[PDB]
């Protein structure tokens, strides 16, 4: 049941580093990250999947300073993952997708693949060229990529924090984002968690409905 | 199961208007909008639901002349879901977060209180002061949930489709967003797909992990 799912799920505050992913759930939450949807399948994004000792310490030197509580997270957990949206929209990357859904069998004729071409250009161009607000239009994908993920890895019955307290200049800077083309946006360590984790008990928390949501 | 889903699912591009939601379901959707994550727990977001036909002429009007394909699936759809961000985090907002979840039970004392008050004024102070980016921070709250949203009515066994193709300054005036503090996002159209869906039976489209994702 999605609703169940959606209600008991919650951001862990501990994990226990001994209970691991199994491999099939360490393909499945991969799956997720690659099947979010995005506009005009934009796909506008690059994961880091940490899982090795070495690897997630890497991660975890972002969690310095003012942002030091979320190294054990980093640490702990089984599998971390590094969300991450291009920095430009470039023509190289839209030729990609629309090659991708041409390989894929999503046009019947030259005609569709060009209409979803031109498209797809038009949208990217209006961001880029028009509003100038391509980077925060891609890092919205980016974080409705993390919506679509949370709760995908709460109903593989897999816990899970998402992490904006994390300095992403040092994690750019770690794994050579920036002159690949990315930036950091949220991390996601990804496991089970310990009994320390004293949100697992606690009640969740929600604004009521007759504030945030308006019928007609 | 949500792999399942996650590869299943789709983004509807003709809707039955005689097949509505549930009672029931209409709940879940609601409970959905309420439940995602965010941020600080700083749930920046209204959200419209419109089931009535004339509650979803008013969001239509958004589509009229320049995006008439949208307009028709908003239309169509049994409820058409607005996702709207916050445009200041006044303090007034982190008053009632904190306070809903002392009300909620999450605090065993008036310094723990103080402490999360503390903490999530900082980070929106932060947002707001220093990056100058509270809007889009707030936004991408907004999106976050619109992913938490998509799988979720998925895995309810409803259609949907998320519509960035509206102009949302005509939304926002419809509803008086500008004046009450709030900006539309993404309208999300919900309910059960037609025959003349042609997306419903096309193969889906990602790009190959060994382009968006890197293991450590
Ligand atoms: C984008 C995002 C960033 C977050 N950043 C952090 C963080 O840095 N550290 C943390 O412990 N919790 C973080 N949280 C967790 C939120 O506090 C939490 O989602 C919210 O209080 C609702 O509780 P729940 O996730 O248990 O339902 C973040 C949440 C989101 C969605
Ligand atoms: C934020 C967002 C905005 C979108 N806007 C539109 C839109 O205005 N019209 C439309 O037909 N599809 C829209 N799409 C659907 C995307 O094209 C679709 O999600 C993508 O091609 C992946 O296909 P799928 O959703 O079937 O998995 C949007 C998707 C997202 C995530």
């Amino acid at each position: 049941d999605i609703i169940s799912v959606a209600l008991k799920r919650h951001s862990t505050k501990a994990f226990d580093a001994s209970k691991k992913l199994t491999p099939e759930q360490a393909e499945q939450i991969k799956t997720l990250l690659q099947y979010s949807p995005s506009s005009q399948n934009s796909q506008p994004w690059h994961f880091i999947v940490a899982s090795t000792e070495e690897g997630k310490a890497r991660v975890a030197k972002s969690a310095a300073g003012n942002y030091v509580f979320s190294e054990r997270k980093m640490l702990d957990a089984s599998h971390v993952v590094v969300f991450c949206a291009k920095t430009a929209m470039d023509d190289v990357w839209l030729k990609l997708v629309v090659d991708q859904e041409d390989a894929d069998g999503r046009f019947a004729t030259p005609e569709a693949k060009a209409a979803n071409d031109k498209g797809r250009k038009f949208t990217a161009d209006m961001h880029r060229k028009d509003l100038h607000d391509d980077a925060e239009w891609m890092a919205k994908q980016v974080y409705l990529n993390v919506g679509n993920f949370l709760l995908g890895v709460a109903a593989l019955g897999l816990d899970a924090v998402p992490i904006e307290g994390f300095d992403a200049a040092i994690l750019d800077a770690e794994f050579g984002l920036k002159e690949k083309g990315y930036t950091s946006l949220v991390v996601v360590p990804v496991g089970h968690h310990s009994v320390e984790d004293f949100n697992a008990t606690l009640p969740k928390s929600r604004l009521p409905q007759n504030i945030t949501l308006t019928e007609v």
